């Protein structure tokens, strides 16, 4: 069960996350599980639901242990509730190991599961500090590291159309090209990082760098969009509207509320600007940038009914809880969650986005002498 078995172990549907096959219980029950760097619970559907193909049946698992403790999680988009226990867990196309881990058996939920997403649970890969009900509930990756000899690192290569790879324990050098650039993990809760500069077609947004990270910035495979604090979002939208002015779109497009469509194969990519996010480097006032093409931030919406055309949602939206570098930002980068060294590395992925004019990039180094601290 080494890296060379772990490649192409992820699948997905656009806008609905990326999932990996896992088993829970004894005999193993196979479940598809969303890979979520934005949370820290292993939480699996454990009762029937209109949107679940299958669910964890605790009664059929000999090795299940009830912890006699409930968990209730209301969050922005929805809610879920369940019962805590432990059981044996493996990742068939992941490391060749079986561990005993905490499992939240989801017994009731509202707008948590998605119709036709093909996943039945979430694997929260962030740290204990944001586990529910509290930080005493050891996250899965912590249990994995403790119980096996797996190195304390994983990587995600997410690809647009979807699929990709989660490599646990090391770095698969066949999954990226060029250099890996690291940004520090600021605090171990979410995967919190610091953005030092934003450019839109090379034009600096010219804001105090604290605004980019009000009130935190995170790398979150469980969020589709690039989410930006209000001030930054409004400035970004003004610049992208300015760059793309040869065409005018309804306000609903800018709000993520409606599609823009063009005749099949005629999307005018080159009227849309590239977005550069400069991330704090590992040494003082050094940074690197990751560049995001419109092929990333205009997310295609597959629909047989609209298929004479190519249609997209604007996958950048306003946030009141900080910046979220979601799946559209991670797509086409090889992203290394180097927990052992408290850092996230970015490199150009095997499935990077490009046309004949422009390519997604990871480039550095950059220096800024006149710098304050960019964190809140
Ligand atoms: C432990 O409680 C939660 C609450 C919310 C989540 C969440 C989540 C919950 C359900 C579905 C999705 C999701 C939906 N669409 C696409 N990707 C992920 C995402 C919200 C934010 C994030 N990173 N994960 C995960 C665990």
């Amino acid at each position: 069960g080494s890296f060379v078995e772990m490649v192409d172990n992820l699948r997905g549907k656009s806008g609905q996350g990326y999932y990996v096959e896992m088993t829970v219980g004894s005999p193993p029950q196979t479940l598809n599980i969303l890979v979520d760097t934005g949370s820290s619970n292993f939480a699996v559907g454990a009762a029937p639901h209109p949107f679940l193909h299958r669910y964890y049946q605790r009664q059929l698992s000999s090795t299940y242990r009830d912890l006699r403790k409930g968990v209730y999680v209301p969050y922005t988009q929805g809610k879920w509730e369940g019962e805590l226990g432990t059981d044996l867990v493996s990742i068939p196309h992941g490391p060749n190991v079986t561990v005993r881990a905490n499992i939240a058996a989801i017994t009731e939920s509202d707008k948590f599961f998605i119709n036709g997403s093909n996943w039945e649970g979430i694997l929260g890969l962030a740290y204990a500090e944001i586990a529910r009900p509290d930080d005493s509930l050891e996250p899965f990756f912590d249990s994995l590291v403790k119980q096996t000899h797996v190195p304390n690192l994983f990587s995600l290569q997410l690809c647009g159309a979807v699929g990709g790879s989660m490599i646990i324990g090391g770095i698969d050098h066949s999954l990226y090209t060029g250099s890996l650039w690291y940004t520090p993990i600021r605090r171990e809760w979410y995967y919190e990082v610091i953005i030092v500069r934003v450019e839109i077609n090379g034009q600096d947004l010219k804001m105090d760098c604290k605004e980019y990270n009000y009130d935190k910035s995170i790398v979150d495979s469980g969020t589709t969009n690039l989410r930006l604090p209000k001030k930054v979002f409004e400035a970004a939208v003004k610049s992208i509207k300015a760059a793309s002015s040869t065409e005018k779109f309804p306000d609903g497009f800018w709000l993520g509320e409606q599609l823009v469509c063009w005749q099949a194969g005629t999307t005018p990519w080159n009227i849309f600007p590239v977005i550069s996010l400069y991330l704090m480097g590992e040494v003082t006032n050094q940074s690197f940038r990751i560049t995001i093409l419109p092929q990333q931030y205009l997310r295609p919406v597959e629909d047989v009914a609209t298929s004479q055309d190519d249609c997209y949602k604007f996958a950048i939206s306003q946030s009141s809880t900080g910046t979220v570098m979601g799946a559209v930002i991670m797509e086409g980068f090889y992203v290394v969650f180097d927990r052992a060294r408290k850092r996230i590395g970015f490199a150009v992925s095997a499935c990077h986005v490009h046309d004949e004019f422009r390519t997604a990039a990871v480039e550095g180094p950059f220096v800024t002498l006149d710098m304050e601290d960019c964190g809140y």
